[PDB]
């Protein structure tokens, strides 16, 4: 009579990393890609012979900086003249050009100079997320829910839909990232009455705080606040500056002018930073870092916490601003939800918990996966077509 329907997917299309999930058998499965990664870099690289997307693109970025595109989400639905775009362009090694006051990324690809709209680069990331899901399900996927930041305007939301259509996806709905994180915890399924939820999202490059009110499963965004210049990369920069100084003291050598040595140092720092989230100390072991000198050292969690102390404390300023804008007191918040890999930092958790007088934080769903988790829950609800009984 009626053939079984393919599962719909939930995609968190992130600035730095993207994540895909599917709700099946009453639960969400976050789908690992072919390299065993549960998140995929939102990177696209172009060469004379190939277009590489995800881990393959991010792994060759060092020697191909001009033709490896990342951060397309910072350009999507914006005008070339927009002050945000103009400032961001100084930090990017790839070219951003002006086509009718719309930004386009220009690269060398398959023997030619090619320019792409931000939605086209995002469609390439969505194509990879769709293939990751089809590799797991074993059949073609058509339907998806895609998430966006709560502050995205109409043009930014329509360009995200356009990226989905280019990728061959039927976009069921564009939903806000803080709403998707709330849905992941079933915070819209608690019945009658108003609930105030604070979502604390600390990413690779930006920090966002959102206050939502939920009444009978209906979501209302009450306040948004954040810091565009606060993220995981700033903590990596503090460790980099620390070890450059340490090398200078120990071997009387300044490494800061050899890009490879700085890159190898930064790569090792980011991994030590992750180790320090579950360990009280971490080893740093780099062979022939500079002038054939082996750099074998360590860092305690206490020293790392001291190095980033001002940055961690500054996450509380947008929390207080969001609470003032929502016209609420901290005691009136019912649920605290953590989003982003940088929220695994014990000191970040301790500061926020202390601010809310020892309250529990919802962190049981991996914070780098919560948004895709909620998007997958919503995607399964949106494709239901039940006919009422008599
Ligand atoms: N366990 C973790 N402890 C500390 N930081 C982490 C962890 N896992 C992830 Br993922 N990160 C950081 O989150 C950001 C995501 O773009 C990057 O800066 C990652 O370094
Ligand atoms: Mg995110």
């Amino acid at each position: 009579g009626s053939m079984a329907k393919a599962a719909a997917i939930g995609i968190d299309l992130g600035t730095t990393y993207s994540c895909v999930g599917v709700f099946q058998h009453g639960k969400v499965e976050i789908i690992a890609n072919d390299q065993g990664n549960r998140t995929t870099p939102s990177y696209v690289a172009f060469t004379d012979t190939e277009r590489l997307i995800g881990d393959a693109a991010k792994n060759q970025v060092a020697l191909n900086p001009q033709n490896t595109v990342f951060d397309a989400k910072r350009l999507i639905g914006r005008k070339f003249g927009d002050p945000v775009v103009q400032s961001d362009m100084k930090h990017w090694p790839f070219q951003v050009i002006n086509d009718g006051d719309k930004p386009k990324v220009q690269v060398s690809y398959k023997g030619e100079t090619k320019a792409f709209y931000p939605e086209e680069i995002s469609s390439m990331v969505l194509t990879k997320m769709k293939e990751i899901a089809e590799a797991y399900l074993g059949y073609p996927v058509t339907n998806a829910v895609i998430t966006v930041p709560a502050y995205f305007n109409d043009s930014q939301r329509q360009a995200t839909k356009d990226a989905g259509v280019i990728a061959g996806l039927n976009v069921l709905r564009i939903i806000n990232e803080p709403t998707a994180a709330a849905i992941a915890y079933g915070l819209d399924r608690t019945g009658k009455g108003e609930r105030n939820v604070l979502i604390f999202d600390l990413g690779g490059g930006t920090f966002d705080v959102s206050i939502l009110t939920i009444d009978d499963g209906i979501f209302e965004v009450k306040a948004t606040a954040g810091d565009t210049h606060l993220g995981g990369e700033d903590f990596d920069n503090r460790l980099v500056n620390h070890f450059v100084e340490e090398f200078k003291r120990k071997h009387k050598k300044d490494i800061s002018q050899n890009k490879r040595a700085v890159r190898r140092l930064r790569t090792a720092c980011e991994r030590a930073k992750r180790t320090l989230s579950s360990s009280t100390q971490a080893s740093l072991e780099i062979d022939s870092l500079f002038e054939g000198i082996d750099f074998y050292t360590s860092i305690t969690r206490a020293r790392f916490e001291e190095l980033c102390s001002d940055l961690f404390r500054s996450t509380l300023e947008p929390v207080e601003k969001a609470l003032r804008d929502a016209k609420l007191d901290k005691a009136q918040i019912h649920d605290l939800v953590l989003v982003g890999g940088s929220t695994r930092i014990p000191k970040v958790q301790k500061l926020l918990q202390d601010f809310f007088n020892g309250r529990d934080l919802n962190k049981s769903i991996n914070p780098d996966e919560a948004v895709a988790y909620g998007a997958a829950v919503q995607a399964a609800i949106l494709i239901k077509s039940t006919r009422a009984a008599a």
